[PDB]
């Protein structure tokens, strides 16, 4: 039998849904000894939807599939337009699927179409199949323009079940297939939201399939929307994620698309990861209007201890960064509050990571060799210790000591610089504590910082740092610790003053008992210039 | 001239004390060109201070006194004389204003005067090294209540905060030093112990690198656990080399069991880490009902903290942990406190898998991957695919369960941490398996399932997966985990006989089991 006679083999399927076992298996079987691709399938099924019967379960459908045996037929049969009831329930028993009990093994029928042509399915997913779940988006997304039975509501726990198991799968199929959801829904930021949604949940299960998924959406709006919310919603760390973007080339559109301050948030992970597009980040974005951001951030880094903080080498700036912020945040046009805190943080920036005090002279190789912000070795600590004890016990110069400061500063030996990081470090850390010195350490010290000053060991932002010291322990009241040390400190770099006539009139306009000092008096009034 | 006529330089010492430039170093000069142990300065000073004033020296003029004396055992001998207050209080102040390079006298190198230690060397430079000072500042200070309050009195004070500041090592060393004067002087215990701890705790914050010597000179230990006590409270972490401190000169068990409890769990990790060797006597004597909650809290806490910084101060090993759960396991616990406690051996086995098959006599292969450092890449992804095989056909479930078996006694540290690999995979998957379509589920079920079978899942793990297993059971029939439930179940029948207790729960809480012919009937055949 052949032709538009045979094609009544429609009402063999008809009835091998219709409710039989014994008769059914070799009903299947008898059409599957048939040639498929010899037989027109449209109109077997077009037949089925038109002339309707005379609610198919997974055993019934297993035997269609049993009948049908090719995966372009079975293709043929999922295209088909049905009416919705039946779509739904095809969806349905097709997640209670089980080829253990018996079912008809469809991810082994040859030629159906995938969700993706290069990804391979790990998860054993019927969604791997591209007309499943394109079935299971279509019913989806028509959620509300459907009758609320309780099959509605149990595809809705089916769904929900795929949207956890195997989301990179009803996302890969969205993606292939964009055009005839768009069309379908006449929405386009429906499939735009649910397109979102997918994206964040292959990133929460599954990462495994991110790049795979990224790389086969074009728009990167989505990809910009879903980061925002990754952002925010996760706890740390983020970096996988972020590695994902950057091999994908989708991360520096990411970090400057990004509402400004989430991006900042994320900036150190990124630079670990390799996406130097940091500088010009800075020079973009950075405006007077969202500097507090960046203070704020900055400020956090330097409270953060390797003990209070699970990462922080991905949550803190490399020195690199620190000192790019810290030039482009002294070029800002900063109000005074803003200024202040600014001065503060070059301070705790300077305490937290030491390393920064002698980095962007061209020594930078070396400095780096001894790590970021790891911390200084213990023996280095010690030395340093032993050094400068034996300059306070009067057995080493001042000099001495500036001598070798002086030696480190432009060394290339990692070791060196590092020794010239921890002495430098120490005494300005160390500067809290001066007004509880006695006044021969005191001393001692005032004529070692200010030498320091004079000898130009100190430059760059370390340098106001400095200058900012001796300016606030100039404000202290005279024959205080402080201000003796503000003093001679003061008069130990005296020969230099000539430089800084700015900062001598500061001096003569807020430490009005400086007229008490005669020497250093004389000489910062001999800075009007 | 000689005798008590000579003993008359208390006239020129007297002079000295009192305000010109010329004259006074002339005088000094010439006192200074006799023999000092030959005279008898006791007398001398005696006399200075009995037939007196012709009270508040300047520095210049005490710098010339000293000058005068010379010695280090006359300076002393000079302290020791009990003068007036007034004149004690201007003394100390205007040492605190010392300095040589202003030409005063150099009382740090003088030879022979008395140290706060004679180990410790003056690494600060302070004049509080020298025990008379350091004492004549603890003396005044220990006095400040009951001295008549002036602007001497008050200008003292602030000197003696700075050298609280500065050293406070050395007037800690001298209050202990001469503890028995001080003790007398005050008779007050509680005066005296206050002040030993405030200065313990401050030698703590400032100069920590003087903490252990310190600690070696103190022989009551209440007052390091005192001290230990505030030291812990108040400071955020870490507190490492301060326990190690504690260790080295062997106070740290004593303060552990003294401190009160739930200051002694939190500081317990790195106390192991250290070194402490306490941790299951302490275990077994402190953990009680009423304590228990602490332990749990603690525990719950290591669970969720993240690589809560870097951890391994902050964390337990796997052998705390194991006896942790062994303890916790046999106390008295409230229902509230059970469910937490089941909940937190789950969250335990997920945080730290190496814990699986620990205690079975392994425990050296386990732990040379390490403690809590979490799996290597290269067996996430062996064993990823392993597994993957067995999903999609090419594997038996009876081919992973033989590795897994022979893993599980195995030495060689890697195939131990395999092992824990695909166990923990499975387990931690277990909260996802009501997503699984049914085939991966159905040989998840028969994978589990011989996990208990076939001896792979034992102690704590085995309570857990039985409870994983019940937990799934009481869910609807038809429902992913009730069949899981019943598969794995199913899977182990041959060994329901070994837990009829577990079998009679089965039957009890779970009714639906009746409709499952086979199992049901091998549930109350091993019901006995
Ligand atoms: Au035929
Ligand atoms: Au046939
Ligand atoms: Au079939
Ligand atoms: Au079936
Ligand atoms: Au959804
Ligand atoms: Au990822
Ligand atoms: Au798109
Ligand atoms: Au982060
Ligand atoms: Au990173
Ligand atoms: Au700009
Ligand atoms: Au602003
Ligand atoms: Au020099
Ligand atoms: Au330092
Ligand atoms: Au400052
Ligand atoms: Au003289
Ligand atoms: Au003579
Ligand atoms: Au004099
Ligand atoms: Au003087
Ligand atoms: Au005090
Ligand atoms: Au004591
Ligand atoms: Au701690
Ligand atoms: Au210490
Ligand atoms: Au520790
Ligand atoms: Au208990
Ligand atoms: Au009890
Ligand atoms: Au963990
Ligand atoms: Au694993
Ligand atoms: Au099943």
């Amino acid at each position: 039998l052949e032709g538009e006679s045979l094609n009544d083999l429609l009402a063999l399927l008809l009835s091998e849904i219709l409710s039989a076992t014994n008769r059914g298996n070799v009903i299947a079987r008898s059409i599957s000894s048939l040639q498929a691709n010899q037989i027109n399938w449209n109109r077997v099924f077009n037949l089925m939807s038109t002339k309707y019967f005379l609610m198919p379960t997974t055993a019934s459908l297993s035997c269609l599939f049993a009948a049908l045996h090719d995966g372009p037929v079975i293709d043929e049969f999922f295209s088909c337009d049905w009416k919705v009831i039946f779509k739904l329930d095809l969806a349905i028993q097709l997640h209670k699927w089980s080829v253990q009990n018996g079912c008809f093994d469809l991810l082994n029928a040859e030629g159906t179409r995938k969700v993706s042509e290069t990804i391979p399915n790990t998860k054993q997913s019927l969604l791997y199949l591209l007309s499943i779940a394109s079935l299971n988006l279509e019913l989806f997304l028509q959620r509300e323009e459907l009758s609320d039975g309780p099959m509605l509501a149990y595809f809705q726990e089916c769904f929900f079940e795929d949207f956890n198991y195997a989301p990179e799968y009803l996302i890969l199929a969205l993606v292939k297939e964009m055009k005839r959801f768009v069309l379908l829904i006449e929405n386009r930021t429906v499939i735009d939201e649910i397109l979102i949604t997918l994206l964040i949940q292959v990133h929460n299960k599954s990462p495994s399939s991110f790049k795979d998924v990224i790389s086969t959406i074009t728009d990167d709006s989505k990809i910009v929307d879903a980061a925002k919310i990754i952002i925010n919603s996760d706890d740390a760390p983020i970096a996988n994620f972020l590695k994902s973007l950057l091999d994908t080339g989708r991360l520096d559109t990411v970090i400057n698309k990004l509402p400004f301050n989430e991006a900042f948030k994320i900036l150190p992970c990124a630079r670990q990861i390799g996406w130097e597009g940091f500088d010009t980040f800075l020079k973009t974005k950075v405006s007077p209007s969202n500097v507090d951001v960046v203070l704020e951030s900055l400020e956090v880094q330097t409270k953060m201890t390797d003990t209070n903080t699970p990462f922080r080498s991905l949550k803190t700036f490399d020195l690199f960064a620190f000192h790019s912020l810290i030039e482009v945040l002294n070029k800002c046009p900063l109000d005074v509050l803003q200024l202040q805190r600014f001065e503060s943080l070059e301070f705790s920036l300077l305490i937290a990571f030491p390393r920064l005090i002698n980095f962007g002279f061209g020594h930078d190789e070396a400095i780096l060799a001894n790590g970021d912000i790891a911390g200084i070795n213990n023996d280095i600590e010690k030395e340093m210790q032993n050094y400068l004890q034996k300059m306070y016990s009067g057995e080493l110069a001042i000099k001495d000591v500036i001598e070798l400061l002086r030696r480190l500063r432009d060394s290339d030996l990692p070791r060196d610089q590092e020794v010239f990081t921890c002495i430098t470090h120490a005494v300005i850390a160390e500067s809290t504590f001066f007004q509880d010195y006695p006044l021969d350490a005191l001393a001692t010290t005032s004529v070692l910082f200010g030498s320091m000053i004079l000898f130009q060991l100190l430059r760059g932002f370390v340098l106001d740092v400095a200058f900012r010291i001796i300016m606030r322990f100039a404000k202290e009241p005279p024959e205080s610790k402080m201000f003796k040390f503000a003093v001679q400190a003061i008069y130990a770099f005296r020969i230099r003053l000539a430089e800084y006539p700015q900062y001598c009139k500061d001096l003569l306009r807020d430490v009005p008992a400086l007229k008490s000092q005669a020497q250093v008096y004389q000489s910062i009034v001999e800075a009007a210039t």
